[PDB]
């Protein structure tokens, strides 16, 4: 993937080194105390060039000016910080029942197809969940793709994404047809959502409630469709790539497993539901799935509008460049983690030096991801309840690896067998 191939040119051309990507140029900057630079400070935005490809689509206009396609930094601590409030300790705690209920579900249809023949793409099994997840989360609807239900939308899904790759590096407009669909969607359940508030009846407090709640004294209901695009997609797809990765490396990881399994084993027993002072516990798994977002992680990276021409690590960069940050990069550099291709959890253990801007799954300062805690939430009680009650042998022929695609994600889908663990 090319990401790979701005590995080896930052291991060998420097910490400062101009690159094309998606056929604008910009310059990646690897070194520790650039990313400290741009990302932990408020004078750094976003750059729209980059983010223009993912603003509007073919035509079809998809993210907008969401919480992730916003560049400029007023415009976006507006939303940002009524948004926050849907993320709140309070409303994460929450929202247990809703990581519980479908990660139960999982297992259940997991354990009825586990006799060690029948195979499984993990993939496709951990996308439906995460949307599940995401969709009863964030706008309080049921998808029941687990169970075979809105096949069209999974298709919109997965043609639009499809789509995105296109749309930014090509050297079956379905795809408009997607992002439509998709929008409409979005029309429904807000408006679901409306007509259910005006039987003034009681809704709790979601993400749906704080997005509406700032496109107040709004003219259209356009900004409003692209933050639901925005999270809908935010909101499942990364994480359903961190599961798919970190499942993909477990299954031959049988060491490790074992310790998982001996962990989980001890936190939560046999009980069906984590509570929320559980995941906490879960230290050892926390550390797995550090280890896979290091080498796995579904966002490479962001990029940051360099504005006046500054010297960085001994190098003068032209105003008005694109700056690329990449903790996939990073990660796989022996001058910040030694023997970097290992999978070690360990390098997370209790004790060991925190890395120091090396790190980044999550991107940095405060553009950072609004939801890290609520995926560190979701993946630990899937990955608790997977490791609870089965066992994964991945079948021949699948290949460890990775594509580039809207997002990194195994290059394969991950076909498994499963046996009852036992
Ligand atoms: C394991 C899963 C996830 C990873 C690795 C991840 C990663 C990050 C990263 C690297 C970005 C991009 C920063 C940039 O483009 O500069 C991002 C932004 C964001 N993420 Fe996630 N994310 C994950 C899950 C979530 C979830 C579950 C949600 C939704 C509930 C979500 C919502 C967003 C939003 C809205 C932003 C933009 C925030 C802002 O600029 O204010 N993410 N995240």
């Amino acid at each position: 993937v090319l990401q790979d191939v701005f590995l080896d040119w930052a291991k060998k051309y420097g910490p400062v080194v101009r690159v094309n990507v998606f056929h604008k140029t910009s310059v990646i900057v690897t070194s520790p105390e650039s990313v400290k630079k741009f990302l932990m400070s408020t004078k750094y935005n976003k750059d729209s060039k980059m983010y223009r490809a993912l603003q509007t689509v073919f035509g079809e206009r998809l993210f907008g000016q969401g919480l992730v396609s916003e560049c400029n930094y007023e415009r976006w601590h507006k939303q940002r910080r009524v948004i926050d409030l849907a993320f709140s300790r309070s409303s994460l705690v929450s929202l247990m029942e809703t990581f519980n209920e479908k990660a139960e579900q999982l297992v259940e249809i997991l354990e009825a197809k586990a006799d060690g023949q029948t195979p499984v793409s993990m993939q496709d099994m951990l996308t439906y969940t995460a949307m599940d997840i995401l969709a009863k989360a964030a706008f309080g609807m049921e998808t029941s793709m687990l169970l075979g239900a809105q096949k069209p939308l999974s298709q919109a899904v997965k043609l639009m994404l499809e789509g995105i790759t296109a749309s930014r590096n090509t050297l079956l407009r379905e795809v408009r047809e997607s992002i439509r669909f998709l929008r409409q969607v979005g029309r429904d359940w807000v408006q679901r959502r409306r007509e259910a508030l005006k039987r003034g009846e009681e809704v709790p407090a979601d993400i749906l409630t704080q997005i509406l709640k700032a496109e107040e004294g709004a003219q259209d209901d356009e900004g409003l469709l692209d933050n639901f695009v925005t999270f809908f997609i935010a909101g499942h797809e990364t994480s359903a790539n961190h599961l798919a990765f970190t499942v993909m490396e477990l299954s031959r990881q049988p060491e490790i497993v074992a310790r998982l399994q001996a962990e989980v084993d001890e936190v939560i027993g046999s009980k069906r539901y984590l509570d929320f002072e559980d995941l906490g516990r879960l230290q050892y798994l926390s550390q797995v799935l550090k280890e896979s977002l290091r080498l796995y992680p579904p966002a490479w990276g962001t990029f940051r509008l360099l504005e006046e021409e500054t010297l960085i690590d001994g190098v003068r960069v032209p105003g008005n460049t694109p700056l690329l940050f990449s903790t996939y990069v990073m990660g796989r550099m022996d001058t910040y983690f030694e023997d970097p291709l290992t999978f070690n959890p360990d390098r997370f253990g209790p004790g060991a030096p925190k890395p120091r801007f090396t790190y980044f799954p999550f991107s940095l300062g405060h553009r950072s991801c609004i939801g890290q805690q609520f995926a560190q939430m979701e993946v630990k009680v899937v990955m608790a309840k997977l490791l609870q009650r089965l066992e994964f042998r991945l079948v021949p022929g699948q290949r460890f690896g990775l594509q580039e695609q809207a997002t990194l994600k195994p290059l394969d889908p991950v076909l498994c067998t499963l046996r009852p663990r036992g």
